């Protein structure tokens, strides 16, 4: 129940139309109860290629936030993720805490591009593969063990340790989930490696605000993970 | 002059023997008079290797910061240099300036991996580098971009405006100088595309901390950029 006083939306996204890193800041948008404009790939496109001065910011890749109500445009997801934790109230009241936020979604932002080989030229073949298994598992445990210093278990508690869902959270959630929703493999091996981030990750998408984003993004986007060709040759390896 | 009541360094920092990744952190601890800990590859790996549980905070690889008057440690080095540049007061004023500096903390950790081709199995060659050249170019104008926007010139101003150098600027100057001083191409690609970002980086490595640094790290790690094998090729391509 937030927009302009002419009714537009507060906030403007641009995302490809995947639920893949902007996937993350939908997240944070929709548990916050926020509502936010979406483009096309042909508007996504159009936007990278106007010239820099031209760009709401200066930005190479999506996603990019436009905040009507700051008149402020950010690019790069961790910094997007943080921005709206502090204008939305969703991060920790330390600066540790603000601090291993943006480390959790940096290391968010890692695990995406991990997952699909940086977004270039490069394949998965079922021997890249095997090899990266124990990295992923390191992936995995390197979440699980923040949210351990911090009393997180399976059934209750949070990533920092706080009252309420922040951030760190969201990321975490949607991070893990989308894939293990769409990838048996990766399902089969964060069940194994931490049924804390198993169990915390799918605490935060039962709240009704992310049940409802995933469902709608489902209908949108089908099975899309991230695609392109990088998705299918993931699919031949993670299913 | 700010070390603990028994002496020692208050930052502990961990990285590897090259301008790299963490020589942006190097940068903002000596702009800011800092005194901290080095750490040899032997000690590195070992902090890599030695269990989730057993790290200063569980990540994948460094940099590490480990800030012993707050007994509190972090990694990502977007997330380190940003918590800095709080701590140690060279950051904006406005959540939209802190956030800025973010995005370009994030963009400078992004050059880098491109650079480097993601420091992993691929190999530059003359073909992929004709190809990177016009993103290069690209990026180095994102940078050109943000300053231009608040009134950055070759000779004078600081990235966003500001009084002094922040974060933004330290970063961005240690990104572009330390490439350009290595590979002879890249520098004429910066001079080539954006007189401004030249001239800011070069203002801000020629103050006395950072021209110290400067020299300092060629003293102990000679010609070296990342390197490794991927150093080599970057070499025979970009020279």
């Amino acid at each position: 129940h937030h927009h302009m006083e002419d009714g537009m939306n507060t906030f403007d996204l641009y995302y490809w139309p995947v639920p893949f890193r902007g996937q993350l800041i939908r997240g944070i948008l929709a548990h916050c109860g926020c509502s936010w404009d979406e483009h096309d790939v042909d508007a996504i496109e159009g936007l990278m290629d106007c010239g820099a001065e031209k760009q709401p910011v200066a930005f190479m890749g999506p996603p990019v936030l436009i905040d009507r109500e700051r008149n402020f445009a950010i690019s790069q997801m961790p910094a997007i993720a943080i921005y709206l934790g502090e204008r939305l109230d969703i991060l920790p009241a330390t600066v540790e805490g603000r601090t291993l936020s943006a480390k959790i979604v940096n290391d968010a932002n890692d695990v995406l591009d991990e997952l699909t080989l940086n977004g270039g030229r490069e394949m998965w073949t079922p021997e890249k593969w095997q090899e990266f298994v124990p990295r992923l598992q390191k992936w995995i445990r390197i979440f699980a063990d923040t949210g351990a210093r911090n009393g997180l278990s399976a059934a209750s508690g949070f990533m920092l340790g706080t009252e309420k869902i922040g951030v760190a959270d969201i990321v975490t959630a949607i991070l893990w989930t989308t894939v293990a929703d769409r990838f048996p493999a990766i399902k089969g091996i964060i069940e194994d490696t931490s049924p804390i981030i198993w169990g915390l990750s799918r605490r935060v998408v039962a709240t009704a605000p992310l049940a409802a984003l995933n469902s709608k993004s489902f209908e949108e986007y089908g099975n899309a993970y991230c695609g392109g060709e990088i998705e299918k040759s993931l699919r031949k390896v993670a299913s």
